[PDB]
């Protein structure tokens, strides 16, 4: 009709839950692009719906609604519980300044936080767990530092968590499970990135292009240093038990085609000292999307493999080359309400770290700026390497104080800096160590 | 083996193992199919063949030696008490009586991989019959006769599912992908390296197929185009996409280029409307499947070239694989645990699988086979072969020719009689009187 298509599979299921009456409803905390693209992306849908929309200042609700729709009309202000239930029930999308209406509100299937900011992920996700909702976290740097954490308190409360689908580690996710089902070994996993990354970049370098393309440049600036990468790299590995096969991982030269005889161990002419790891490549053909190099374990696999034109075995490259970010995250919501699965999880003991690393000199008393800026980029260990080093979550560093001095290049440990104690995310980060001592 | 935690099917499959009992599979036909199915169940966890049936009994013993290295996990048995007392012994109970595997109280769903459209019609009745669930890879008898199994799957509480791992069940992943997301498909499809050739017949191949160990019928139905009318009708058939024109075009596009190409000629490319199947001659579509889909709303189309997905308004969504007979057990998996087929037909057929002569032939000469001398299947709209008199192809084997008949010509009652006498041609006949009800 829309789609040219008879409804099958989730789109059918989709459609019945349609008819009940009751779409599932997303109460969605932040405004902004990854906001406005899941409120145009529901509108096209059958069956789910953007209950409530929140954000700091209540014009960008609105704001919102009208680039989605063209105007205001599906907007209705809501400040307290009997209002926005109300605007809900007269099918409107109820918008608010104040999350914890949105995180209470009976009529809210599942909460999705599009702010962007880990502390806000992780102060929004455990009040999402406490009242009884679903989770769905696109907040990744977040669910590196805390993931275990809110998933223990989800299984306490009886809700689904789950990182949302369209983003590189979700996506890699769905690759993993295939191979992984029909019983072959995972070899190395990851995503690629067209051109080489610049360790050294800072707001400076991408000002004009983040102006041009109206962005925030710290979402640049966190591309080009590698620091995404990293982020993204150890979700899958934690995940999976998937390691970074050296610090930061190799990141070698790779396109699309070099995959299967790159990311596999140096025994065979790759790289890696052994099989069983996350990494990435820089080159073409890759991005967007993800991979899995798979390795045949007997011979007539092999030649079925070879006789279809996958690769030239042992080792073959499963590619998905494509990722819709925000656009998919409403088939995890999708996922989980009609079916009760996760897209992905958390392993209960992470084998990856998001370390920091120093991006110039500082002295004691500086602060530490935030990730996307001037001080620091993100450095993805082993959970071990990291313990012997004493390295800092690198999601607890921004605005922390550096306390010895720290040379660029040199890791970001608790010998030279400090967290800000008091947030939501440091303090859910100690309760995740106790639960895992 | 696979380096991972187990998560989604896999742990479905490892919590089924863990039951003691295995999902079993009678598995009809011990060729090439059926011995890659059983050396690909070997390496999966709560998935096992039951029973393996061959035409001639060797064939067993050399699939699974083939499958393990020696023959030793196969065991002969002539009775239902000797084929369960095997099965309970963890042997693969082997035949070569097909009722012994299709009666048996052990098996949960059956598979005929001999390749026969015929056999694959019997077995496929008579599985149904026996209360047990029916995945099917023949997609020639599937285009023939699909709905009416279906149907009677239905009366029976069954399942009734294609295979996936073929283009056409790969295909409907990115279909019930993009739908899902409430998108238009504009094409759906295959590709092929290099140019059809309709007039090859086996001379051509022989060779090759001598050389591979291969069956030329195989290579000549690939070359002929022949496979890929069938496999483009199925898709048709599951979805209510048409073929543009009879034959679909057949553009000359890379896999680059299909979004530019298998659109709307309003927009400069070669159809005369959106939602179609269709196919490509280039690069780098094979192996696998493809959608281009269009998008609706301005925002998520900047948001598909932000992520350089391709240009707007079309963007192509492409599978860059597919296993095959290796991913079948993903359909039994999915089917005995979740209670969900991969792939049906619609009721409603609209696209045939419809036939044209190689070459000319007088009355009284038989039509031989697919892959042969005499015909190549050709794609109608259901609506252009009835108004033709066109004869399934699915039907054509042995046929008579009852009036000259031109290379180039379509295959049609007042030129060809169907053998009258086959399982095929009487459950097509029983399709016919419940779709005119
Ligand atoms: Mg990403
Ligand atoms: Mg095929």
């Amino acid at each position: 009709m829309t789609t040219n298509v008879a409804l099958v599979g989730l789109a059918r299921d989709l459609a019945a839950r349609a008819e009940t009456g009751k779409p599932i409803r997303i109460g969605l905390i932040g405004a902004g692009e990854m906001g406005t693209d899941i409120v145009t992306q529901v509108a096209r849908m059958q069956g789910i719906e953007v209950g409530a929309l929140s954000a700091r200042r209540l014009p960008n609700t609105f704001k919102a609604i009208r680039t989605a729709y063209g105007d205001e009309e599906n907007a209705r202000e809501a400040t307290t519980e009997s209002a926005m239930t109300r605007a809900i029930e007269a099918g409107k999308i109820a918008v608010t300044d104040d999350n914890d209406l949105i995180l209470s509100n009976p009529l809210i299937d599942v909460i999705i936080d599009a702010t962007g900011i880990p502390e806000v992920g992780a102060e929004t996700g455990i009040a999402a767990i406490r009242n009884g909702k679903h989770l769905v976290m696109m907040n990744v740097e977040a669910d590196v530092t805390i993931g275990p954490y809110l998933k223990a308190q989800a299984d306490k409360q009886g809700v689904i968590y789950s990182l949302g689908a369209g983003d590189e580690p979700s996506s890699c996710m769905e690759l993993i499970e295939f191979v992984s089902a029909l019983g072959y070994e995972v070899v190395s996993a990851g995503k690629g990135k067209n051109n080489p990354l610049n360790f050294d970049a800072t707001p400076d370098d991408y000002r004009q292009e983040a102006d041009r393309r109206n962005m925030n440049v710290r979402l640049l600036v966190e591309f080009i240093d590698g620091s995404k990468t990293m982020v993204e790299m150890a979700a899958i590995a934690n995940a999976t038990g998937l390691v970074p096969d050296i610090a930061g991982m190799h990141g070698p030269r790779a396109s699309i085609d070099q995959l299967s005889h790159t990311l596999i161990p140096q025994a065979e002419g790759g790289v890696l000292s052994k099989s069983g790891v996350v990494d990435y490549s820089i080159g073409k053909g890759v991005s967007p999307g993800v991979f899995v190099v798979a390795k045949m374990d007997h011979p007539r696999l092999n030649e079925r493999l070879e006789d279809l034109k996958i690769g030239k075995g042992p080792y073959f490259t499963f590619h998905r080359p494509y990722h819709l970010t925000s656009l998919e995250v409403p088939l995890t919501v999708a996922r989980v309400v009609l079916h009760g699965k996760t897209d992905m999880v958390p392993l209960p003991k992470p084998v990856a770290e998001v370390c920091a690393v120093a991006k110039k000199d500082m002295q004691p008393g500086e602060h530490l700026d935030a990730i996307g800026q001037y001080c620091y980029r993100s450095w993805i260990m082993t959970v071990p390497e990291a313990r012997a080093a004493k390295a800092i979550p690198c999601g607890l560093l921004q605005n922390g104080t550096v306390i010895a001095p720290i040379k660029k290049g040199e890791l970001i440990t608790y010998a030279n800096a400090a967290p800000q104690p008091g947030s939501r995310i440091a303090e859910l980060r100690a309760l995740q160590d106790a639960m895992l001592g």
